């Protein structure tokens, strides 16, 4: 049918293909314990049966957004971990991990219907600190810049830290920071003072550092 | 059926979901002239059409990899971006920019058949670097760290830049740590000679920095 590839997989699915696709979200759901997009069974199926066929002709896939998928979306991680034991175990399969990394953002998808607290969080500390900056030295971003892409990445890490609890050094390096970019880190101080007030949190001197420097380079 | 929600999607797909996936998904072979996994046609139907449900119900979803995820997938961001005007002129919903995210994300899976250069060579670099550290230290990782994470995050981060071919301070952040992390330093100095020697590739004043700095605490 002419209209057949917008709703259907187009070609002779292997059994075990749905098997392994029922038994990892089987899984995903005693994990996470909410409801899934009822196309992740398709979009798995189809996945896994690829990913033994590109690992059968020698092509060992790299997955770019790996770690930041590990530390971002944990569970997910964790459920996509598990998946390449049950393909190993259905198929005798090794794959990547790097396909860890892409099961798990087939499950994010999958989950996308109702809000993702963590994500929300973090987004909210990141835009809160992105104003602040805005605010202080009256500038619009250049967003396409290496320096800006450095900058909410950092800003990320911090906002993760933050909802994480993880607890951390030596002021040496901040000490330095503090002279020549000393405007920069006029505004670092009011990020510092409104993250430990509002959020009961204190950045560490590594990230004091890193984010006066971004915002050095941003601004100038 | 009982094996229906492993092959195709399980609800009356509107024509104008399969209209928009297929006007998208034809850009894309437009823009990168390469083959897709026939399948995207349907992950993209399925995606624009809870994409605008959960718009029409008031979640706005937020994408944690946006960032990354444009500067990695250059080209399939773009795409994706263009993607937004394309479900905007066919519906009059406007999804942010977060969408496009994911939409690239489907079409990186739609190409993963095949090698991608670019990917590659951003993770041989990253690899090559981190066996430098190893051997000098002689050490193992513990790749679960938080230090960890930001260490490969940024030989990810310089390895992109040495492939963007990107080009850009001022050495006095160096010269602090050069003095209390001294061990670190001396191997930044062989990744620096290394890159140099064997990518004609100069690693700035920033990046020297942060590499000592990530050095110093996977290291300790």
């Amino acid at each position: 049918g002419a209209m057949e590839k917008f709703k259907t997989l187009l070609y002779d699915i292997p059994i075990e293909c749905m098997e392994v696709s029922e038994e990892i979200i089987s899984y995903a759901k005693l994990q996470l314990g909410k409801k899934l997009n009822d196309s992740i069974y398709v979009s798995l199926t189809d996945h896994i049966n690829f990913a033994i066929q590109r690992n059968q002709k020698g092509l060992d896939i790299k997955n770019a957004l790996l770690w930041e998928t590990k530390r971002l979306y944990k569970d997910e991680f964790a459920i996509g971990k598990e998946a390449l034991v049950m393909v190993k175990n259905k198929t005798g399969v090794s794959l990547p991990e790097d396909e860890a990394g892409f099961i798990a953002l087939h499950i994010v998808n999958a989950e996308l219907n109702e809000e993702m607290p963590n994500i929300i969080n973090i987004t909210k500390v990141m835009e809160e600190i992105l104003s602040i900056v805005k605010y202080h030295f009256k500038i619009e971003f250049n967003e396409e810049s290496l320096h800006y892409y450095r900058f909410v990445t950092d800003l990320k890490f911090f906002a993760q830290r933050l909802f994480n609890g993880t607890h951390m050094e030596d002021d040496f390096l901040l000490d330095t920071v503090k002279e020549k970019y000393h405007r920069a880190y006029e505004c670092t101080k009011k990020i510092q003072t409104y993250i430990e007030r509002e959020y009961e949190h204190k950045l560490t001197s590594d990230e004091l550092l890193y984010l006066t420097i971004d915002i050095e380079r941003v601004v100038k």
